[PDB]
């Protein structure tokens, strides 16, 4: 919907729980986290982008993400 309204507020509330279902192997949107793009965000990915496939396609059973 809105860059600011919802991908803000889930940056928000979804940051701490990005590093935390890291380690716990939850399905996370880091999708919503590479709307805004940051440059951060390009080495953050690059680790996540391996976890969230690994954890994601392990995930996929009852709910998507959260």
């Amino acid at each position: 919907m809105d860059h600011s309204l919802n991908s803000l507020n889930n940056f928000d509330f979804l940051a701490r729980s990005f590093a935390r279902m890291h380690a716990e192997g939850r399905p996370v949107d880091i999708l919503a986290v590479t709307g805004n793009m940051d440059e951060e965000h390009r080495t953050w990915f690059c680790a996540r982008y391996a976890w969230y496939c690994q954890q994601m396609m392990q995930a996929r059973e009852l709910e998507l993400e959260h």
